[PDB]
């Protein structure tokens, strides 16, 4: 997250962080077996990790879940990221409790103009690298889909939404992906692409969860 501020520990609490050997993406807990995240993000191999805050050191919240399953979406195209949404499994529940949360899934597409919450432990400098340690936030509004289409012509499809500043300096980046935009308290985005981070006229790309929710009640009833 580049332009943002640190959360504060735990209070993101559907947050989490995919684990390969090292932070690779967020997630969203949707429940205590479940976890949305990008399809991009897809790896073999994923330890999920809830009630982080700082992603470097073990400090009591925590709890680490292998995956059992990850589940791309049936028609992720990986070249034009339509579709990017992934579901993972966990081996066991988690234990919800008050740093340990799910987020609900909307009923409703989220509206232009409204503003949401992103947040990931990605890099923090739109030039260079920076990665922190503890989970920063970024509230960014939704871009109209006509915005977001001059920004990426030819790029966008109905499964995407744009959010952020169109001046730059505000953005998700490298590391944020798969996690959380959160807009009146359910999730609407998958953090998905950009070109580059917080560049001037180059919003944040985002895929949007209400298009899925049918995808993910089915699939969750049947694994
Ligand atoms: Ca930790």
């Amino acid at each position: 997250i580049v332009g943002g501020y640190t959360c504060g520990a735990n209070t993101v609490p559907y947050q989490v962080s995919l684990n390969s050997g090292y932070h690779f993406c967020g997630g969203s807990l949707i429940n205590s077996q479940w976890v949305v995240s990008a399809a991009h993000c897809y790896k073999s191999g994923i330890q999920v990790r809830l009630g982080e805050d700082n992603i470097n050191v073990v400090e009591g919240n925590e709890q680490f879940i292998s995956a059992s399953k990850s589940i791309v979406h049936p028609s992720y195209n990986s070249n034009t990221l339509n579709n990017d949404i992934m579901l993972i499994k966990l081996k066991s529940a988690a234990s919800l409790n008050s740093r340990v949360a799910s987020i609900s899934l909307p009923t409703s597409c989220a509206s232009a103009g409204t503003q949401c919450l992103i947040s990931g432990w990605g890099n923090t400098k739109s030039s260079g690298t920076s990665y922190p340690d503890v989970l920063k936030c970024l509230k960014a509004p939704i871009l109209s889909d006509s915005s977001c289409k001059s920004a990426y012509p030819g790029q966008i499809t109905s499964n995407m939404f744009c959010a952020g500043y169109l001046e730059g300096g505000k953005d998700s980046c490298q590391g944020d992906s798969g996690g959380p935009v959160v807009c009146s308290g359910k999730l609407q985005g998958i953090v998905s692409w950009g070109s580059g981070c917080a560049q001037k006229n180059k919003p944040g790309v985002y895929t949007k969860v209400c298009n899925y929710v049918s995808w993910i009640k089915q699939t969750i009833a049947s694994n």
